[PDB]
């Protein structure tokens, strides 16, 4: 009986029940407990024109690419909020929420095959697709190494600009070359990867900005954010060499001490005006947008 | 004028990847190389790919396998991985998690290499795509139970189908894209699942019994064929005291030697889970060795 029982298994398919879906599902859906994502895709829709089917997978695949990825984020990055909320492997423990998120990356790779059947097409949304999460990864993985082995590399500000458009632009350029692709209707990639750009220095400035006025994360991780590439960069070329290492060493600490955290901020408020310089510099991406009288970048 | 000739000249480009890049970031999956090809050379000589062909399954099959393992190790906090210190506790589990998860879309990258043939594709990245949707399922199912015990004590059965899952996910990967880039008999797919389900019970029975002669799945906490067993046996016989010793060194994640040999001896001589593994174990290879009418062999 015990042979008979193999036999039967052997033959079938694994078996995977509803039940068992929904405890493999428990750290991703804590963090749905959390609409601009998709107001983007609506909104260039007007232009690709997607049939409403074909856009909607298009915003599950999205959503699932982004949630999932904001759950490893997390853990890489030792967050414990996330969107107000304690983070998911905090509640449901680093292994399950990395599992969980990575099965997430599948079964979005699974609806990538549910936009089309016509098979030249379906290559093309799967590479796509292939393309921008190995750049993600890329991107991501040289934040975090940037991050792990500091002081080894202090990055430049063109340093820093070639991890965004891998980490942050991913994601907006995958949604987006999906789209194109689909539309039965010049390219916008570089204007979306512009506004990935825009979008991650944005992050930056306001995770510090939001303490000065917020908890300041950043620092207690340690980040090679953009206002502190620019205050290590400046400080090493004006030879301030003891705010340099005070710098280095602030973010070294790893700490979640608020009057520490405050002095770093002084630092780049007093002596190497980053912040400043940070929302300049935004504005100055921005006004290339709002200065495209020609519409290069703008459809 | 000329930082914004800087930023369009970027946004209008590939985003920049150097080599060096490439390597810092590899790191953590350089490590684990430096410790299968065997069956899939056997297992050939049925489906006769040609041997560029065969390469590329192969680094698809060892991509996969070794991230696999990368990240088992964080999950399972496991101090070593055939007998080296684990990746992620030498550069840190952040790197490591975006590392392996890298190359699980390097080697779905790999996938186009193998055909032109647009119908053929869709179905070796399907393939792909499924047997890693089940290798992951399965993997949920093992770590919920191990971290969350007592909520769930899983039966035999509900174990083996956390296997077939976990364990048949990358048998099954392997020989489905294999048998689909066939040129030249019945899929050898339940022979497949069946071996993949004797190197688990195999792994976890062995994991036991080298130390009763580190037992590193006593001190993760696994719901291991020997520990289901032992669970159910206790409950069944109704030997209360044991069942909750069982649960309560579990959910110690003990490295003392002493308490993980008291666990072992338990399931030695007070429930006979060992010698109920051994046996279950050559059970299985029996269903093979005496497979005459080659239903599960080719
Ligand atoms: C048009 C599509 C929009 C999709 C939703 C917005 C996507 C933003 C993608 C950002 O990608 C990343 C990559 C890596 C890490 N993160 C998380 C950031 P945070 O914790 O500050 O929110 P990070 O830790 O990189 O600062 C985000
Ligand atoms: C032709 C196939 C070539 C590859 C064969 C791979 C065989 C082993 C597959 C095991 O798959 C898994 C899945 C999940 C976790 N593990 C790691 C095991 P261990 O740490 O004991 O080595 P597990 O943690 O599940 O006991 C392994
Ligand atoms: C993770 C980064 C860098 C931004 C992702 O989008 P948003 O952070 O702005 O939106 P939600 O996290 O609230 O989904
Ligand atoms: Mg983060
Ligand atoms: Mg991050
Ligand atoms: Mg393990
Ligand atoms: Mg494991």
């Amino acid at each position: 009986k015990m042979e008979a029982k193999i036999d039967e298994l052997i033959n079938n398919d694994p078996v995977w029940s509803s039940q068992n879906e929904s405890l493999i599902s428990k750290p991703y859906n804590h963090i749905l407990l959390k609409n601009f994502r998709l107001n983007l895709i609506v909104q260039i829709n007007r232009v690709m024109n997607l049939p409403k089917d074909q856009l909607a997978i298009v915003s599950q695949i999205v959503e699932l690419l982004h949630n999932s990825s904001l759950l490893i984020d997390d853990i890489e990055d030792n967050a414990p909020l996330r969107r107000g909320q304690t983070t998911s492997h905090l509640i449901f423990g680093v292994p399950s929420t990395i599992n969980t998120a990575n099965y997430m990356y599948f079964r979005a790779m699974q609806l990538v095959s549910q936009l089309t059947t016509k098979e030249p097409l379906y290559h093309n949304l799967i590479t796509i697709f292939n393309e921008e999460l190995i750049n993600l990864h890329r991107g991501q993985g040289l934040d975090i190494y940037w991050r792990d082995f500091l002081p080894e590399i202090i990055p430049t500000q063109e340093m820093y600009l070639n991890m965004v458009m891998n980490k942050t632009g991913g994601l907006f350029r995958l949604t987006l070359r999906l789209m194109e692709a689909l539309s039965p209707s010049h390219s916008l990639v570089p204007f979306i990867n512009l506004l990935g750009i825009i979008y991650q220095i944005r992050d930056d400035y306001l995770n510090l900005k939001d303490f000065q006025m917020g908890f300041a994360e950043d620092i207690t991780e340690g980040k090679l954010s953009f206002p502190i590439v620019h205050a290590l960069n400046f400080t090493k070329t004006k030879g301030q060499t003891e705010q340099h290492n005070e710098i280095l060493r602030i973010l070294l600490l790893r700490t979640s001490d608020k009057d520490i955290k405050l002095k770093l901020i002084q630092i780049l408020e007093f002596d190497t005006n980053s912040l400043a310089y940070t929302k300049n510099f935004i504005n100055q991406l921005v006004n290339m947008i709002k200065n495209d009288n020609e519409n290069k970048y703008l459809p």
